[PDB]
């Protein structure tokens, strides 16, 4: 998918400043070409064309400037993310079981926000919902100011008589009437319209963030430049295709310095902590390597290749041990290995 | 005494939400009754009745919560308060020996208030000088709006004729007429009024935060839900208590993220920094506990018993060296040991 | 608590007359103080002051003259009560799992009452709802002629918009207008004005009982001194404590030749049959009590004292085997046996 970036935000997540000429060969390297460039008041803009339909990570500022530092080794190996628990709950209703069933939740604290950051987080909340989430069905994104609402934090099934000003609306309406009369519930409707309930994310007070997957309310929660601690939560009906929308989110604000804080997540059997940001590990020979790429590299280049594309890498006797960022799921077979091994051979 | 509290910010502090049914268990566990509860522009308010008259941390919403959580093991052993200093100095004038003859002070910072935290300061502020301060006499507790004072600050003996606006009016009035005609220099004013100078807590600038034991400025370091520093003050007739009932407040205020700060107490013979959180400490054999409780419990039973209590256990030899929290003064006999113990056998 | 009771009532349960010197004495053996001492058209009453707050069972003649059974040697060991099924069914309404989840039931047949029995009765009644159900938020009792009321019986949640005649008026109102408007709703209705149904207690024939923990009817189910068979209803939050006001009730009754016979409770998740006499159960060293006490009474005068607190002893090899009455709540630890004994010492 094409995202628009700007060339400052990105060289400030870098750390160094490139000019037009260097960042032709520097978008290659975050698997993206440059679609176009321009200026607005002084300031330059891109629009990138993401390359990879199955890496929502790759889909913003953030994640683009991850790849480019590793490609230009000023990191290298596996991206290191410190969890710390939250005191925060959340609780999800069994009753949505067969309306939108699951939601997983995050707080990331410590950010300064403006126009770039906030623009990067919303569009990567949309660009992941549109292609990612199939048009907000498979995953919806939600973020919130969590200094302006009070946990515990309930997703749960709503009679359809339920209030609350929906964004843009000064005063409150039924949740049938937002289905109705909201352009996003005229969008979005159809995906819950004919069930019994609909979801409402509402926190301890009867302040209501949201109604998933439809709109955010107008007066909880809302994000603005001078918001420091988010609260987001992402609903769908796939655990590890909302785990894997989640992650992405966090990691993209751990690389704005936001310090990631995990959440109890109840549900009736089980509870979870969110997010859940362990390495995925993977096994190969590195003879598969060397012989299906035509490429005559020792296990140490080898190596150093898969480091550039932020592995951790254990080699003994011949076979690397990988692990690799919990925010990629992209990964299924040893042509996947192969693949990064052909790519990074670029850098 | 009995405090009222709010059900939701109860829940906040804990992490996780109860049924009214559970709540009933839960309450005992802080060493309270539920007294009452009710409801309030759809808000559920709890009046909690603490039979323990010396225990002034658990009269507010902060010290119940801590009380639970570590009922729960969501938290066990010390709770650990960090104090760095500010560079704030308050002089305790010399002439104030014979007439309300201890200061103390604190600053916390960083606090987030709502309507819920500022009345729960509020009402622990009035509480602690009611029943533990008998009628304010040995306890009365200020709190300022630190960021709207000028420091160094002076406690001090002033002139009768000295003025300022207290609170309620918008005109100055001298000390004097104060106690006349305010309805607060009427209940507390015998307290002083006999005295050739009446107290007086006062900043770099002249001033006038406020008239111990009686009353606050109207104008001068105000708090309100947008407060974000406060400054606060405790006298008395003897220093240990004052720093029981400061330690109370500045943990209290800890448990809502508020960072502790101490101030530089200077006498005319000496000088204190407060508040201080140094854990207490007291030893008991480990035999005591099983022969008065008639309990077998082995040693590391007793231990985990004593640290839901919020003690640090250190045992050898079956004598376990315990730390407790400074917001305590109760603890006095090894019999006050084993009221613990039996206690938290019940949990 | 205090509460009111005739001599000769007092006498004819105990099976002997004293006068009021010896009775000065005897008061201390139920745990009383007399608190006054007067006469009224021909009969003399006494005002007693029990200090034992814990202990329901001794607030009321039945109460008192038992223990005082006991002190005299009249009865020892463990009082026996002999329970029966009644073909009584009572549902209870998931419904007020959340406004007022718990009744239980009994009924005491072959009752000849008189104005001392009634009166001691309904004041019992509110002793317990007052003290040990904390003003009936979590105990209220009522009680009701069961030759007037056709099973089976129905603790629901009810329509604010159904009627009946509260006690003291002859016009039927709705449940809203009763909280309203009767001084009992004024008093206890916030205890369940904000919930979505108000608890009703009701027969087959749709005769209303009562409105728990409001009032009782003015026409279904009155007791009267001509009554003869009690149906008893008690409701609150927690069954253990509902439970042990019901076994307070039902044995006071037992001491004036009721026979008691249980109900079948049927809740949507479990039945239970109430009430359940079956003695509470504790163990405790012999050694415990001379080591606490400082006293060499050996085994057997250990042994003997506890049986004039109502106590089944079995000792072997120095260890007791105790059962106690199960109107009884209150023992925990094993200092509340050494209490006992040393009351016992006392007699």
């Amino acid at each position: 998918p094409k995202f628009d970036v700007s060339k400052s935000d990105l060289e400030r997540l870098i750390g160094r400043s490139f000019s037009i000429e260097e960042w032709e060969d520097l978008v290659l390297y975050a698997k993206c070409e440059l679609d176009d460039v321009w200026e607005e008041n002084g300031k330059v803009y891109f629009k990138l064309d993401s390359k990879d339909t199955n890496r929502p990570d790759l889909w913003s500022a953030e994640g683009v400037a991850r790849q480019i530092k590793w490609a230009l080794g000023i990191e290298k190996g596996l991206p290191k993310y410190e969890v710390k628990k939250s005191n925060v709950t959340v609780y999800v209703d069994e009753k949505l079981k067969d309306i939108r069933p699951y939601g997983v939740y995050a707080i990331v604290e410590g950010l300064r926000l403006d126009e770039d950051s906030l623009s990067q987080m919303i569009q990567l909340q949309e660009k992941i919902a549109l292609t990612f989430g199939r048009r907000r069905r498979e995953v919806a994104i939600g973020i919130f100011d969590f200094d302006k609402i009070k946990p515990p934090i309930y997703y749960k099934a709503a009679e359809k008589t339920e209030k609350f000003a929906p964004l843009g609306y000064k005063e409150e309406m039924t949740l049938e009437e937002i289905l109705e009369k909201h352009e996003k519930g005229r969008e979005y409707g159809h995906l819950i319209k004919d069930k019994q309930f609909y979801p409402l994310l509402i926190d301890s007070e009867g302040n209501v963030l949201s109604m998933p997957p439809i709109i955010n309310s107008e007066f909880t929660g809302r994000v603005t430049t001078d918001t420091k601690n988010v609260f987001i939560d992402v609903t769908g009906w796939k655990l590890e295709k909302v785990m894997l929308a989640l992650n992405v989110m966090v990691t993209a604000l751990a690389e704005r310095g936001g310090k990631i804080r995990s959440v109890r997540v109840v549900y009736k059997d089980f509870e979870i902590e969110t997010p859940d940001l362990t390495p995925k590990e993977f096994e190969v020979e590195l003879d598969y390597i060397r012989k299906l790429s035509g490429l005559e590299l020792n296990d140490g280049e080898i190596k150093e290749l898969l480091e550039k594309m932020m592995y951790e890498v254990e080699i003994s006797r011949g076979r690397a041990k990988l692990k690799y960022p919990a925010f990629r799921d992209d990964i299924m077979h040893a042509r996947d290995i192969l693949e990064d091994v052909l790519i990074a051979y670029g850098y």
